[PDB]
């Protein structure tokens, strides 16, 4: 069992930045991938960014060059650096591993302008 804890979020303006963290606990050596997902009302949970153990990453085209996913190997934390924020980034953000299934509670992000 691996436990994931989302922290961060907030209310931002178009152009500002937020930093979300995802802290893993438990049998983290069986985790080879970590991803951030987001959801909006009426729409479906969609991928934002993913990172694997070697540090390679993929990004949704809507957040490429604005969002950055990174990891702290010593603290078992995956960060979502949300820069250059737009109103489209308003969503509840969720952390998940490569094993499909149990989500954390997520955290909320609102971007106004
Ligand atoms: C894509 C992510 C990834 O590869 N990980 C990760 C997972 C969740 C959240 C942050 C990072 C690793 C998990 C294992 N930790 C080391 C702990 C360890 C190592 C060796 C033996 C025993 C214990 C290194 C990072």
């Amino acid at each position: 069992q691996v436990q994931l804890v989302e922290s961060g979020g907030g209310l931002a303006q178009a152009g500002g930045s937020l930093q979300l963290s995802c802290a893993a606990s438990g049998s983290t050596s069986r985790v080879n991938a970590m991803g951030w997902y987001r959801q909006t009302p009426g729409k479906e949970r969609e991928l934002v960014a993913a990172i694997d153990r070697s540090g390679a990453t993929v990004y949704s085209e809507s957040v490429r060059g604005r969002f950055t996913i990174s990891k702290n190997d010593a603290k078992d934390i995956v960060w979502l650096q949300m820069n250059n924020l737009t109103t489209e980034d308003t969503a509840v953000y969720y952390c998940r591993s490569g094993v499909l299934g149990s989500w954390g509670l997520g955290t909320q992000v609102t971007v106004s302008s």
